[PDB]
């Protein structure tokens, strides 16, 4: 990368501004901005929040379902102090791709809106002054980039977002944003990756600066005392009776990287990192040389009104749901969160599947959207796969570069829910591996979920994963309500013939879930009631308890979700076990009980 | 027909008594019943609610959702005076189907579950004792009657109901069930017609008696007092200065038809009519020579508990709520109702149509449930539902209220393997007719009007239609409209001058769910639905009715796209407005 992905922080060396707050907002439906010079100024915005989805802060469906090009822009102060900086805008994330201007320059652009984009503004910065930011974004959806989807365009001229993937379309500037200031010769990146030596630990690493300095590297344990020191920009750091980072029971040290002309320091670069090893051994996933089971939920980034937007208080009331029920373990569904969410998994010994974008890639789900009206003919796969394969590893690669370091990151989740049963399939994902396990340093387990339709005699996938996903609807999708004891027995069925396989790697259920509409009850119990929910889930647990390779569950959805609207989804997606304010159905109990 | 489908009377010829209450009732999974005596009563029964749906009263899904046989008994003292009388079991309905067994003798069976089942059990009653009757009821779907559907078997042999029908299989005895006794010779059906002349009226009639003695027929007005009287099995009654049964302002006579042997009489029946004639001319709907408007709703029999299971409190809420919007109409969607509805209808001035239960002839449901009309079981399908639509017109022909018959819903209609069917549909209603008031039915949007081969057989043509609910929802609600209108725009170019009515148009719609902007199953959404589709409505001359699905929420089958029933209802399942009742109350005054 052309730019550094380490969490910005505030200390001699390095400066921080957070540019949140409200923004100067404009849609762009004629596609005009560019020709009528918005880079200088939006001619007539109203005010945005950031962080914020956009969408749902509006009373007419027309700007809430905007598709196309829109603009943000706002304007700060730079201190005189930091004109002998590198000096660069840093969006958490720009949804889904855009164009970052400054003072009325054009900096940078990128595709993936789920991931930091950071923008080099050292040429046009004006220290001392009033400075400016322009961004052009973007929200349709398509086959070449992540997540995928169509953009119908309405008789009007109107766009719609047509998404292949069951979430609503938020975009917006949906991270905090701040400008930062950067020595000259800095810390741009860094690898650690752990050894466990009896009581002792060793942390290797590797450092990547923008000079030629020396640099050294120390290791404080939580307390701030030194426990470790090397120098070179490769190197290992032994650490004596070491404390490890434990699920649901962290410790974190604090790595700090200094680069050095021996006169003085150029730049210091620390981060908290946990001292923890991952492997899959046979069918098991070791944490620190010891079995876990996984247990958890896969999530969202979603909450009333602000959609997307980032919020420290929905990441402290979700933990505490989640620790309420005794879990141990999220799947980033289906997209890179926010950074704080793994900086609070890791201080709060949370186990993180960490899931790039690439949803939305089912065949059958393309062509339905493609079939509403109207088209049943016209698919041009052969052209768009590959570069749709170049999307994919790029934002693999800025997801993994992102978050190697934090000790909650146990597995990558490079799909959910793609074609998988051509070869075709395989050498598209063989790729997308080979460019992951490239990536992490620590070549952690990788991963996908996969659909009913990847079925054990078809799909041609599963051998790249070091454990497999999958996502199931046994009872609700499949055979629900009256013919749930026929759901069983297929997902039986299924399982028979994925243990006949003997492939002795553990599987992990990703997903499996019924909508459930609180304050729905019935005796007996109908499907959406809060009783069917609680019924199909001891089924489930039934089925993954009669299997010995099983060694996870993550129950679909930790909360009630926002969809795109239609004839299926009452109010966006209802599987959550919690509302989507975070209070707890009868099922949630179920599970508390169960993982206690 | 040999029965009569004339309402149950008391008087001096004729006598009745209700066995509604708690009977024996008994799940028959294995289908032995008739092979171990079951007939001369249950060996381990538990008590049943009778009028009532059965699913759900139980605590468990294997019995809500039981699907086979099961049995109904009881006992009943049988009055001594009743002897040398025919005595007959008068059951509103049998759903979907059973055999009638009295004392231990099979009486009679009957296909059609939302019909009257007479069982003469004249030769095997005892008057002055103790009576039983026993009653083996299937309630499984197929092709060959109505309404259709599969029936599955799961692994352990147990049987489960697959409708191609959007309503939950209730089944059992859900109307209530009479005792009665009639004179050797008598009136066992009669028959009505209207003509207006000036200030003036003729009641044109016929009467079917099982005997030869005389006929002499009376009417009387809303007080009793004489007003006309002709002798004959054939006659017409004329009425001076007629007052006429209005919509929303009912007048009811009473028809007086008594047998006689010269010095006594042997029979009399009574029943109200009114008199009101109904007729297309042209692009209108013409009620006593003046064009009406249609407004109200498809309704179902459908109710918290009971299930289908008639209750007048459940008719006279309804009809209180329907006032209440406004409405003159609703269609009995999709099968005959309790005839105390249509009673109730003739003296409130409602409009029924009142519809055969002909609904699950598609062949896309059918097949991703399971060339409707193309199948080896069609011929006794055809059979089946002509027999249901000459028992539905038979018992409710006489009925000002009733003054449309709907022959199907959403049946395949683009071939002429359906032409020929439906040929003989109507060709065997128009015979049972008397009046030969309008035919119809309710088209599903496949039947395109380019392709639909049997809207020439209707009188007027009723559509179905989910523009802006299955067909571009939510923000694709402006290609909704501009759809509709291209079809509509089809429909009028064909200039068929007929009248068009929207049998079904709706949104489900979840009370309390609130969104601003308005999101598909808000009640925000229904709100902004409606008004697109009255835009439509309002802009083709030939329009001349809406009936909005549903007037309330509804039970259905389970599954992914029903939250607890059908929430396509203005009211809630326990009658209550959402925001769109206002809508409609506002639109219809
Ligand atoms: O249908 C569902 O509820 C889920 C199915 N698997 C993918 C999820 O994104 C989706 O939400
Ligand atoms: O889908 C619906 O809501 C309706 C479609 N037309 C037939 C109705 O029985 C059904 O309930």
């Amino acid at each position: 990368l052309e730019y550094s992905e380490l969490y910005p922080i505030q200390n001699e060396y390095r400066m921080m501004q957070s540019l949140d707050g409200m923004w100067k907002f404009q849609f762009d439906p004629e596609e005009i901005g560019k020709k009528s010079g918005w880079e200088n100024g939006l001619p007539a915005p109203v005010s945005m929040p950031v962080p914020s989805s956009f969408a749902d802060f509006f009373t007419d469906h027309k700007e809430r379902d905007y598709c196309g090009d829109f603009w943000y822009e706002t304007e700060f102060y730079l201190p005189a102090e930091w004109r002998n900086k590198k000096i660069w805008l840093r969006f958490g994330s720009i949804t889904h791709r855009g164009t970052v201007y400054c003072n009325g320059m054009e900096i940078t652009s990128h595709e993936g809106g789920f991931l930091p984009v950071l923008a080099d503004i050292s040429t046009v910065a004006k220290p001392g002054q009033v400075n400016q930011v322009v961004v052009k974004i973007n929200n349709e959806l398509n086959e070449t980039s992540l997540p995928c989807g169509a953009t119908k365009i309405l008789n009007n001229g109107r766009k719609l977002a047509k998404p292949y993937f069951d979430f609503f379309n938020y975009s917006g500037l949906q991270r905090s944003v701040w400008v930062i200031a950067l020595p000259e010769e800095s810390v741009k990146d860094y690898s650690v990756d752990y050894e466990l030596c009896g009581t002792d630990a060793l942390v290797k690493y590797e450092v990547v600066t923008t000079g030629e300095h020396p640099v050294i590297v120390r290791l404080l344990d939580a307390e701030g005392e030194l426990v470790a020191e090397t120098e070179g920009k490769e190197g290992i750091l032994q650490v004596a009776n070491a404390r490890l980072w434990e699920v649901r029971n962290a410790y974190l040290y604090q790595i700090v990287i200094l680069i050095t002309d021996g006169n003085g320091v150029l730049d210091e670069y620390r981060e908290k990192i946990g001292i923890r090893t991952v492997r899959i051994e046979g069918t098991k996933i070791l944490l620190n040389d010891r079995p876990v089971y996984l247990k958890g939920f896969g999530k969202h980034e979603d909450f009333p009104i602000l959609g997307r937007g980032f919020h420290w208080g929905i990441v402290k009331r979700d933990f505490e749901c989640l620790k309420w029920t005794n879990a141990n373990c999220f799947r980033t569904s289906h997209y890179p969160y926010a950074e704080e969410w793994y900086q609070f998994a890791d201080e709060e010994g949370f186990l993180i599947i960490d899931e790039v974008p690439a949803v939305g890639m089912m065949r059958s789900t393309r062509n339905f959207v493609a079939a509403g009206s109207g088209n049943y003919t016209y698919f041009f796969e052969a052209l768009t796969v590959p570069e749709l394969l170049k999307s994919h590893i790029a934002d693999t690669e800025e997801m993994i570069t992102r978050d190697k370091n934090h000790p909650s990151v146990i597995a990558w989740s490079l799909f959910n829910e793609p074609e998988t049963i051509t070869d075709y399939a395989y050498e598209y994902f063989k790729e997308v591996f080979a460019a992951a396990e490239t990536y992490d340093f620590q070549s952690r387990p990788m991963t996908g979920a996969f659909e009913k339709n990847s079925k054990p005699e078809l799909c041609k996938c599963y051998p790249l994963c070091d454990f497999i996903c999958l996502n199931r609807y046994y009872g609700w999708y499949i055979s629900g309500g009256p013919e749930i004891e026929e759901a069983e027995e297929l997902f039986r069925d299924e399982m028979d013939r994925w243990k006949a396989k003997e492939l002795n790697v553990p599987f992990v259920f990703t997903e499996f879930g019924t909508d459930t509409m609180a304050g729905l009850h019935k005796l007996p119990s109908i499907m959406w009631s809060e009783e069917y929910q609680k019924e199909y889930l001891e089924m489930n647990f039934r089925v993954f308890d009669s299997y010995e390779f099983v060694q996870g569950e993550l129950a679909w959805n930790f909360a009630d979700f926002q969809t795109t609207e239609g004839i299926m989804r009452v109010d966006g997606n209802h599987k959550g076990v919690f509302t989507r304010d975070r209070q707890p159905k009868a099922a949630a109990v179920v599970f508390k009980d169960r993982w206690e």
